[PDB]
């Protein structure tokens, strides 16, 4: 659905969109406009909450649809795999 | 609800106001109007405090009228970061 979908996403949905309003501000890099080891790390922080943020995403779409056979364990290989590299 | 949900709160709804008087009297500074090292001890400390007191008011709450989709993991996670920021 559309209505019961983003009621029962809840503020994980709204995580991307805030990441992508970070990530903006981030190219505007806010007090200055540099980068450079710290602009890194923080880009590489919200990076990691963005996969947290989509766990609980795709958590939620096999819950309130069907269970099917994702196996959250491979999904969660995946996503640590992905924060690795 | 006003009533019952203030009967419900027990003492955890009530640390907030102690806390705001603790923070009052840091203010007065108790003994004498000084500050440093201990003084941001006991601060980070009655902050500690605060929060914990939150985190029951909180699984209070979803525990007494819906237990919607907090997951607390995530919110213990929240108040950790805090702490340690
Ligand atoms: C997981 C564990 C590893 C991750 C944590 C440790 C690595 C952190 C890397 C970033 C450090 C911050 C650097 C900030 C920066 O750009 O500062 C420059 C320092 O440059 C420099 O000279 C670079 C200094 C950083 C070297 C890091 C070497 C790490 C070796 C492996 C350690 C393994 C544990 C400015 O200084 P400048 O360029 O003007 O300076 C020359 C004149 N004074
Ligand atoms: C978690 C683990 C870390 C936290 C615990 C350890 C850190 C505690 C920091 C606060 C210490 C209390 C300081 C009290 C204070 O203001 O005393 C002054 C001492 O100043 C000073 O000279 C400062 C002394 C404190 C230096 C602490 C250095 C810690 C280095 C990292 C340790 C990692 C383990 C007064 O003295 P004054 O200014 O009049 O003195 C000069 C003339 N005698």
């Amino acid at each position: 659905e559309l209505f019961t979908n983003n009621a029962l996403n809840l503020v994980i949905i709204f995580g991307s969109c805030a990441a992508l309003i970070l990530m903006s501000f981030w190219f505007r890099r806010g007090n200055r406009k540099r980068k450079g080891f710290l602009f890194h790390a923080v880009q590489f922080l919200i990076y990691t909450i963005i996969i947290s943020a989509v766990g609980s995403i795709i958590n939620y779409v096999i819950e309130n649809y069907k269970l099917k056979f994702i196996t959250p364990g491979v999904i969660d290989f995946i996503c640590t795999s992905l924060i690795a590299v």
